[PDB]
């Protein structure tokens, strides 16, 4: 489980309850920012934000990424949705086209949205960087999913992914602790991986959906 001993800082985004600066091991892109206590990632009608750590992690041992995230301020069926990022580069992405992140990834993508054919969702995608995913087919290419109802609740959702080779290579997803989804399918490759979250609101119905960040942990082991 979580320990404060296992926990990285250098991976970590602190609870930005009281931080008026973004912290210097993260990145924000696009028109995120820090606002009080949180990171918003789509702070007007239409707009997109990115959050990355500006440094690679090197995959050789089993971790935790828990995210913080809220969704505020719109109900009903967008083409919006955020992303959190475990995906080989040597830099923080250049691409931008699925959620304000790439479309051409090498690693995991894990989707919060609701435009798919059973509404609100976490999805899990792979990809392998050989080619961009095809978005029309994005629902029925998730290889893992369940429901999770998001928007419109100031009470933060907590994402608990854990990766552990010391169980046969298991991928599991949590919410708010309880599980989501686990597979032993996927055996990411050694190599540097960037961690991130990203996200757009579309212009349906001219929402202004707010997407925010209160905190990230990461941690070795599980």
């Amino acid at each position: 489980g979580s320990d404060a001993s296992k926990l990285s800082s250098d991976y970590s985004l602190p609870d930005l309850i009281n931080t008026r600066k973004v912290p210097n091991n993260w990145q924000t892109g696009e028109q995120a920012s820090l606002e009080e206590g949180r990171i918003v990632l789509t702070s007007n009608q239409n707009s997109k934000g990115s959050l990355w750590l500006k440094q690679g992690f090197d995959l050789k041992d089993s971790f935790t990424m828990e995210w913080t995230f809220r969704s505020v301020g719109y109900s009903g069926q967008t083409d919006g949705g955020i992303s959190f990022w475990f995906v080989q580069d040597s830099n923080i992405p250049r691409d931008k086209q699925l959620y304000n992140g790439p479309v051409n990834y090498d690693g995991l993508q894990l989707l919060v949205d609701n435009n798919g054919p059973l509404g609100p969702t976490l999805r899990g995608q792979l990809n392998d960087g050989q080619k961009p995913v095809d978005k029309t087919k994005i629902y029925d290419q998730s290889f893992a999913s369940c429901l999770m109802g998001y928007q419109d609740s100031s009470v933060p959702s907590t994402i608990r992914v854990t990766y552990d080779l010391e169980d046969d290579n298991l991928l599991k997803v949590q919410v708010d602790n309880k599980v989501c989804f686990q597979t032993r399918k996927v055996r990411f490759p050694s190599g540097s991986y960037r961690i991130g979250v990203t996200a757009q609101n579309g212009a349906v119905n001219n929402n202004a959906e707010s997407f925010e960040i209160f905190k990230m942990q990461f941690f070795n082991g599980v």
